[PDB]
């Protein structure tokens, strides 16, 4: 356990109540306590599960996002005012955080306070030892979810590496003067090893701030360190799947023939790949039992199902985007059946897939790339949405972001691509282009179909397969695929004429060209355009 002493050395008075290590049964009855009020609240489902609303906030903040610069962050973090490629990585002085301290440290006085222990990295080198701070009971679920779990032994000689102190109930009056983005923030110290979160509930940003510090951390000691889900098969063959949010990483690795190393979050060391969570943060939007049934199966008591709409009976509508389209729920990896344990860790990955939903509609569903090509399209980072779709219009609209996770890295992404370069080649590993997206129909390839192509580039089908070059992006793309409907492979096959596929090809090129050309300003970097799409 802890004292209220050792709270206070963080700067936290008088508390006179302290959860440490809450149970996952009295996380149960907390939530559900008939006397909560607003966003504290949990609903039980008939699945089972409890349901919480995350407030205003029902996603990250990147526009809240401050690290402190000092003598430790100064000449290593990828800064947002350095003119080195738009990132969020913007700039905190140490008495502005001694400010945003204050305000936390205040709130937190007090109150009756939950205090959760818990690793991010499977590998004791490596992890960090987090102590999270919180007066909200399914906040504390939520990082025991989806962090790791210590056993009572490791809690025993359990010394923080890092402190997350959620304030979300207190929010900055002076921000203004402060040259702030609102009165909400979410803040880093690389001096003190804190982070500090004020005004958005969502728990997410507890999440995503531990894997950005780890992907501060880890490629300084030559670890890549992805935003990628990992599993394994049989043999010990690994796969890692990159991608954006809402590219597939979750739904794809929940595959019941290979056991999941991770969801989300991996490092990849000299003895391979490593999940740094605890947990699995899926997407619930539109979730459908058959499509998904071990995502779907996971939802029961230990989840924590994220601003889904629960109707009086206590079903939930998960098609329901009301509240959000990023409906989710976190649970502990242990309620998927077939998974890597007692340690989520496997070998190098042999695989390497980027999973990107192409809005446009070009690029095809599978296509092997070539070593200049995996590192233009780690770099460029391409997604797309149809943003217009309340507005009955397409509106395809693209999305570059390094690494597929530019939101999380704390260092220049050539130096997450270099680093992950090293770890691929060692391995002889092949990477492979995914388009979880859309096709000329106007709709979004099937899980089905995703799904079968995913089980040809593991089982080496793909590999085996009779490829010709796709125009244009210059894509080796197969004839057929054992399980695959041979139609959608070509791109062109879905729209009246290969000419009308063209017309958006070349749309979608200039895009990634445009955006590519900020890493030409290297002699490596003006080298992948020829890797690049070719008008
Ligand atoms: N062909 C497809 N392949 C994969 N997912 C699909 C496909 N068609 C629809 N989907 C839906 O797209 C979403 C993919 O979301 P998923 O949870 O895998 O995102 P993610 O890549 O894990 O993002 P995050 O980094 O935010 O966790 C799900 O809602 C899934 O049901
Ligand atoms: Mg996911
Ligand atoms: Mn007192
Ligand atoms: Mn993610």
């Amino acid at each position: 356990g802890l004292t209220p002493q050792e709270l206070e050395a963080y700067g936290i008075s008088d508390v006179h109540d302290i959860v440490y290590n809450p149970s996952y049964d009295l996380l149960y009855q907390e939530e559900l306590d008939p006397s909560l009020t607003g966003y504290e609240r949990g609903v039980l489902t008939n699945l089972g599960a409890v349901a919480v609303d995350t407030g205003i906030f029902t996603g990250r903040s990147p526009k809240d996002k401050y690290i402190v610069r000092d003598d430790t962050t100064r000449d290593t973090f990828w800064w947002a005012d350095k003119g080195k490629g738009k990132n969020d990585n913007k700039p905190l002085s140490p008495e502005t955080w001694q400010h945003l301290k204050g305000l936390v440290t205040r709130q937190l006085s007090g109150k009756r306070l939950f205090v959760v222990d818990a690793f991010c990295g499977a590998n004791p080198d490596t992890r960090l030892s987090v102590r999270f701070i919180t007066e909200v009971a399914w906040q504390a679920h939520f990082v025991k979810n989806m962090f790791i779990r210590p056993s009572d032994e490791e809690l025993a000689g359990f010394k923080p590496d890092f402190i997350v102190m959620n304030g979300a109930k207190c929010t900055n009056p002076q921000w203004k003067e402060q040259g702030l983005n609102s009165e909400n923030f979410v803040a880093f110290n690389l001096t003190e090893r804190m982070q500090l979160i004020g005004g958005t509930w969502y728990g997410g940003e507890m999440k995503s701030g531990m894997f950005s510090m780890m992907n501060y951390l880890l490629p300084l000691k030559g670890i890549a360190s992805m935003h990628c889900s990992a599993n394994v098969g049989e043999k010990g063959d690994v796969a890692v799947f990159f991608g954006l949010s809402g590219t597939g990483k979750t739904t794809l690795s929940t595959d019941p023939k290979r056991r999941l190393i991770g969801d989300d979050e991996h490092g990849w060391d000299d003895d391979g790949v490593f999940n740094f969570e605890g947990g699995c943060y899926a997407k619930t939007i539109k979730l459908s039992k058959e499509a998904e049934p071990e995502i779907y199966n996971a939802i029961r008591r230990d989840a924590l199902l994220e601003n889904v709409t629960v109707r009086e009976d206590g079903t939930i509508d998960f098609d329901d985007g009301s509240k959000t389209e990023n409906t989710r729920v976190s649970y502990p990896i242990y309620h998927i059946d077939n998974i890597v344990k007692p340690v989520s860790k496997a070998g190098h990955a042999t695989k390497v897939i980027f999973l990107t939903a192409d809005a446009f509609g070009v690029l095809p569903p599978v296509s092997r790339l070539t070593a200049d090509q995996t590192q233009y399209h780690f770099l460029s980072g391409f997604t797309a949405k149809l943003a217009g779709t309340e507005r009955g219009i397409t509106e395809p609209t693209p999305t570059f972001s390094a690494c597929f996770g530019a939101a999380f890295l704390s260092l220049h992404p050539t130096q997450y691509a270099e680093v992950l370069v090293k770890r691929m080649q060692a391995a002889g590993a092949q990477a492979y282009l995914v388009n979880t997206g859309w096709n000329g129909t106007g709709k979004r390839i099937s899980i089905k179909d995703t799904r079968a192509i995913i089980d040809a580039i593991l089982n080496g089908s793909l590999d085996n397969a009779e490829t010709f070059t796709l125009p244009m992006f210059n894509l080796a793309i197969p004839t057929e695929l054992p399980g695959v409907d041979t139609k959608i492979l070509d791109p062109r096959n879905t729209y009246a004429s290969p000419e009308q596929w063209q017309e958006k090809a070349e749309t979608l090129a200039k895009l990634f060209i445009d955006n590519f050309d900020k890493y030409t300003d290297t002699p490596a970097g003006a080298a992948l355009v020829a890797a690049g799409p070719k008008l």
